[PDB]
DNA sequence: TCGACGGATCC
DNA sequence: GCTGATGCGG
DNA sequence: GGATCCGTCGAACGCATCAGC
């Protein structure tokens, strides 16, 4: 079925007035993204941190574009050690970080090019792509220890500062969070293996699911749609972009919303207002 | 994602 | 710059 | 034996690299 995001919630459950939004993108190939206009979608949403993912874009091709932001001009990239073309995020704030970091702290996991980690005053920012299973399950191995070293990383840091994780998870938590569950238990982004790690990522750190929080029953609400078979046209998705948040933001916790109609990439963006 | 493939298994 | 083939993605 | 179940198998879309020139 097709889906219709509510309007944006801007005050907290104490009546406070939103101050910070934070939108989420995987834009799947950051140049293709600028030219089929997704900066104009950017400048109208007017986020306060902008955090892309899979930007396929070392630092040295940048467009043009994006020094022409103003309202986001404390610029943070991270590409991959050696394959070029490959994964990549970025994070675009309005105002300038205490301290960001590349990476989780763990060699094996930190040269893909996949996490950001942003110090704000009064919280922690992280952004992730995460590793895809891929095609036949082959990388699902590598995966479960991502997984792992992500968790007890996000674990340390929750630790000590509250903490916000968005981007690309690369898993559909639950059966509601893709169209057809039944036939993709043995594909990327559904195993059990997969499923098991975001709920283990849930309950260790802990974190919470903005969205399903807000929206615990809500069918049909995806982050991504296949390029193949008309799937968007169809509203055959998965929820595999969130916003995990430290049980102790859910009082600052406003909206978490689904951007379904921004075009220029296979997934929407995301995007969370807190009151801080 | 989807429909074409098998190879069982059924009124 | 242009073709054609390959990598990757849920 | 002619339908109807199943789990496989394959090739689409889009971006970006690569090889070669």
């Amino acid at each position: 079925a097709l889906y219709e995001d509510p309007p944006d919630q801007k005050t907290s459950p104490s009546g406070k007035p939103a101050t910070l939004k934070i939108c989420s993108w995987n834009v799947d190939g950051l140049r293709a993204w600028i030219k089929k206009k997704g900066l104009d979608w950017v400048k109208e949403e007017a986020p306060d941190i902008l955090c892309l993912q899979q930007t396929k874009c070392s630092e040295n091709k940048l467009p043009a574009e994006l020094q022409e932001l103003p309202g986001l001009s404390h610029q943070y990239w991270s590409a991959p050690s050696d394959k070029e073309g490959y994964s990549g995020v970025g994070l675009l704030s309005r105002q300038a970080p205490l301290k960001v970091s590349y990476g989780i702290g763990d060699e094996e996991h930190d040269q893909e090019g996949r996490v950001i980690v942003a110090e704000f005053d009064s919280f922690v920012l992280v952004t992730a792509y995460v590793p895809n299973a891929g095609r036949g399950l082959v990388r699902l191995e590598y995966r479960q220890r991502w997984d792992e070293a992500f968790r007890k990383f996000l674990k340390g840091l929750a630790s000590r500062k509250p903490l916000v994780l968005c981007g690309n998870l690369n898993v559909a938590h639950e059966e509601i969070d893709l169209r057809n569950p039944k036939g993709n238990k043995k594909n990327a982004g559904f195993t059990p293996q997969e499923r098991q790690g975001f709920g283990e990522l849930l309950q260790a750190v802990p974190l919470a699911d903005s969205f399903r929080h807000l929206y615990p029953n809500t069918p049909y609400a995806y982050t991504f749609w296949t390029y193949m078979m008309n799937a968007r046209s169809k509203n055959v998705g998965w929820r595999l972009d969130y916003f995990l948040l430290s049980h102790s933001l859910l009082p600052a916790l406003c909206d978490s919303k689904i951007r379904s109609k921004a075009l220029g990439s296979d997934h929407c963006p995301i995007t969370l207002y807190l009151a801080l």
